[PDB]
């Protein structure tokens, strides 16, 4: 699996702050928008997108704080991030698109796709952000890190002093081993401990036992959205999972309409480090029926 980033910078003027980008593929068609999430960029879909761009346009942008986009002196709220994607694609002129969409990246695309449902032609999604009714749902080798990163105090002390989400929780849930100079790559936006914020905020804003209320109730709306929505989708889920067991991804099967699952093999959270080569290959079969 590559280590490489063997591509282009990009960069556009977003509500005054510049976002970085990746966009390769040809031009002339639906483009498909690659949405990572915490704490990560463009670069989990590296090894996704050269199977998808022979086809497709690949545009990957990097969200506001992260990535190489620019670091303004902001809280991080899941609404800072939705203004700033929202501008972003309005800033590339997209019409209709695509999306695919993990983590936090797939509640800022479930949300866009809601409140623009004639702009999506399909979703392919993976390891993607549902209501957790209480700490019982989330993995029992992670909880007890997930209650402390949401505890006052000691959640940033981990976060920001030790830069945990990038040195413990990535590997955490990666099934195989990640090398030296992945671990270097993810590593290169938070050097600076005050950058760190916005991998606090987002755990912070994981919608569990009913808080925070905001973001429950976002994610039920774009839920109920997403059940009753006729746009192709297809859902990779791993075993065991994070936030996608597989009892659940079965479900969804049928409580999506016109979704297509794919069993990547051993997966956690990061599916796309365990598998790019089935979800880029599956991603690329399933577009010319959109
Ligand atoms: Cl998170």
């Amino acid at each position: 699996i590559g280590t490489g980033f063997p591509f282009d910078p990009h960069y556009v003027e977003v509500l005054g702050e510049r976002m970085h980008y990746v966009d390769v593929g040809p031009r002339d068609g639906t483009p498909v928008l690659f949405l990572h999430g915490n704490p990560t960029s463009s670069y989990l879909w590296r090894n996704i997108i050269p199977h998808v761009a022979p086809s497709h346009r690949c545009i990957a942008p990097d969200l506001i704080g992260m990535g190489k986009s620019d670091k303004p002196d902001l809280d991080y709220f899941f609404d800072d991030h939705v203004r700033y994607l929202d501008a972003f694609i309005e800033a590339l002129g997209l019409e209709e698109v695509v999306l695919v969409i993990h983590d936090w990246g797939s509640a800022l695309g479930f949300h866009w796709a809601k409140r623009n449902p004639e702009r999506v032609k399909g979703i392919a999604c993976m390891e993607f952000i549902r209501p957790i009714p209480t700490w019982d749902e989330w993995p029992e080798f992670a909880r007890e890190l997930f209650q402390a990163f949401r505890t006052a105090d000691v959640g940033r002390e981990l976060i920001i002093d030790q830069n945990a989400f990038i040195e413990q929780v990535l590997p955490k849930f990666v099934v195989r081993p990640l090398t030296e100079v992945e671990m270097d790559h993810y590593r290169e936006p938070f050097l600076k401990p005050v950058d760190r914020e916005p991998l606090w905020r987002f755990p912070n804003e994981l919608p569990i036992a009913g808080e925070p209320a905001n973001i429950v109730a976002l994610v039920e709306a774009y839920m109920n959205w997403l059940h009753q929505s006729p746009v192709p989708k297809l859902l990779f889920w791993g075993t065991p999972g994070v936030l996608i067991p597989p009892a659940e991804a079965a479900r969804l099967a049928e409580s999506l309409p016109n979704c297509k699952t794919v069993d990547i093999g051993p997966g956690l959270h990061y599916l796309q480090e365990d598998n790019p080569d089935l979800i880029g290959s599956e991603i690329a079969r399933w577009l010319p029926a959109l």
